[PDB]
Protein backbone atom coordinates (compact mmCIF):
# COMPACT_ATOMS: atom_id res chain seq x y z
CA UNK A 1 0.00 0.00 0.00
CA UNK A 2 2.71 2.35 -0.72
CA UNK A 3 1.28 2.12 -4.18
CA UNK A 4 3.17 1.09 -7.44
CA UNK A 5 5.48 2.41 -10.00
CA UNK A 6 5.43 1.77 -14.11
CA UNK A 7 8.30 2.32 -15.81
CA UNK A 8 10.06 0.60 -18.86
CA UNK A 9 13.63 -0.11 -19.73
CA UNK A 10 15.15 -0.95 -22.89
CA UNK A 11 19.50 -1.53 -23.80
CA UNK A 12 20.63 -0.22 -26.95
CA UNK A 13 23.61 -2.72 -27.03
CA UNK A 14 24.64 -1.00 -29.89
CA UNK A 15 25.11 2.25 -28.32
CA UNK A 16 26.18 1.02 -25.23
CA UNK A 17 23.32 2.75 -23.71
CA UNK A 18 20.44 2.03 -21.06
CA UNK A 19 16.79 4.23 -21.57
CA UNK A 20 14.62 3.86 -18.67
CA UNK A 21 11.35 5.76 -19.26
CA UNK A 22 9.76 6.60 -16.23
CA UNK A 23 5.91 6.90 -16.88
CA UNK A 24 3.46 6.71 -14.18
CA UNK A 25 2.79 5.75 -10.42
CA UNK A 26 -0.71 5.21 -8.46
CA UNK A 27 -1.81 5.71 -4.72
CA UNK A 28 1.24 6.95 -3.72
CA UNK A 29 1.09 6.91 0.15
CA UNK A 30 0.90 10.56 1.71
CA UNK A 31 3.31 9.80 4.68
CA UNK A 32 4.41 13.07 6.53
CA UNK A 33 1.92 15.55 7.58
CA UNK A 34 4.21 18.54 7.31
CA UNK A 35 5.59 16.66 4.16
CA UNK A 36 3.84 17.69 0.37
CA UNK A 37 2.32 15.69 -2.61
CA UNK A 38 5.48 16.61 -4.64
CA UNK A 39 7.34 13.51 -5.95
CA UNK A 40 10.05 12.63 -7.65
CA UNK A 41 11.98 9.47 -8.77
CA UNK A 42 15.54 8.41 -8.00
CA UNK A 43 17.74 6.04 -10.05
CA UNK A 44 20.82 4.54 -8.77
CA UNK A 45 22.86 2.27 -10.78
CA UNK A 46 24.51 -0.29 -8.01
CA UNK A 47 27.54 -0.53 -7.36
CA UNK A 48 29.11 2.55 -8.57
CA UNK A 49 30.75 5.35 -7.65
CA UNK A 50 27.75 7.96 -7.38
CA UNK A 51 27.23 11.01 -9.45
CA UNK A 52 27.80 9.89 -13.00
CA UNK A 53 25.42 6.90 -11.79
CA UNK A 54 22.79 8.97 -10.47
CA UNK A 55 20.09 9.88 -12.13
CA UNK A 56 16.63 12.36 -11.87
CA UNK A 57 13.56 13.04 -13.24
CA UNK A 58 11.81 16.40 -13.03
CA UNK A 59 8.98 17.01 -9.86
CA UNK A 60 5.52 16.80 -9.94
CA UNK A 61 3.14 18.67 -8.18
CA UNK A 62 0.21 18.22 -5.54
CA UNK A 63 -0.10 14.74 -6.96
CA UNK A 64 -0.92 11.39 -5.39
CA UNK A 65 -0.68 9.94 -9.21
CA UNK A 66 2.38 11.30 -10.72
CA UNK A 67 3.00 10.34 -14.35
CA UNK A 68 6.20 11.80 -15.58
CA UNK A 69 6.38 10.59 -19.23
CA UNK A 70 9.98 10.92 -18.91
CA UNK A 71 13.29 8.77 -20.26
CA UNK A 72 16.39 9.32 -18.70
CA UNK A 73 19.39 8.00 -20.38
CA UNK A 74 22.58 5.48 -18.88
CA UNK A 75 25.45 5.65 -21.35
CA UNK A 76 28.72 4.23 -21.67
CA UNK A 77 26.82 1.07 -20.39
CA UNK A 78 28.45 -2.11 -21.58
CA UNK A 79 27.52 -5.64 -20.96
CA UNK A 80 29.92 -6.65 -18.66
CA UNK A 81 27.90 -3.38 -16.90
CA UNK A 82 24.69 -5.07 -17.42
CA UNK A 83 26.17 -8.33 -15.90
CA UNK A 84 27.41 -6.75 -12.66
CA UNK A 85 25.24 -3.65 -12.36
CA UNK A 86 21.40 -3.39 -10.49
CA UNK A 87 19.24 -0.56 -10.97
CA UNK A 88 17.78 1.11 -7.64
CA UNK A 89 14.31 3.01 -8.43
CA UNK A 90 13.05 5.12 -5.41
CA UNK A 91 10.18 7.46 -5.39
CA UNK A 92 10.88 10.54 -3.41
CA UNK A 93 8.35 13.55 -1.95
CA UNK A 94 10.21 16.58 -2.01
CA UNK A 95 8.89 19.51 0.96
CA UNK A 96 8.06 23.25 1.18
CA UNK A 97 12.24 23.51 1.71
CA UNK A 98 14.23 21.54 -0.59
CA UNK A 99 14.34 18.31 1.65
CA UNK A 100 13.59 15.22 0.45
CA UNK A 101 11.26 12.08 1.82
CA UNK A 102 11.50 8.03 0.82
CA UNK A 103 8.33 6.96 0.17
CA UNK A 104 9.31 3.93 -1.55
CA UNK A 105 12.01 1.82 -3.81
CA UNK A 106 12.43 -1.09 -5.71
CA UNK A 107 15.33 -2.91 -7.50
CA UNK A 108 16.14 -4.21 -11.35
CA UNK A 109 19.03 -6.87 -11.76
CA UNK A 110 19.82 -5.88 -15.34
CA UNK A 111 21.21 -9.35 -15.76
CA UNK A 112 17.58 -10.20 -16.26
CA UNK A 113 17.50 -7.49 -19.15
CA UNK A 114 17.89 -9.06 -22.71
CA UNK A 115 19.19 -6.76 -25.59
CA UNK A 116 17.28 -4.66 -27.99
CA UNK A 117 14.04 -5.99 -26.71
CA UNK A 118 12.17 -3.61 -24.15
CA UNK A 119 10.57 -4.24 -20.82
CA UNK A 120 7.75 -3.17 -19.34
CA UNK A 121 6.98 -3.07 -15.59
CA UNK A 122 4.10 -2.56 -13.09
CA UNK A 123 5.55 -3.22 -9.45
CA UNK A 124 4.86 -1.84 -6.26
CA UNK A 125 6.45 -0.41 -3.93
CA UNK A 126 8.98 -1.18 -1.45
CA UNK A 127 11.00 -0.04 1.82
CA UNK A 128 14.03 -2.06 2.21
CA1 LIG B 1 8.80 15.25 5.22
Amino acid sequence: TLGALEFSLLYDQDNSNLQCTIIRAKGLKPMDSNGLADPYVKLHLLPGASKSNKLRTKTLRNTRNPVWNETLQYHGITEEDMQRKTLRISVCDEDKFGHNEFIGETRFSLKKLKANQRKNFNICLERV
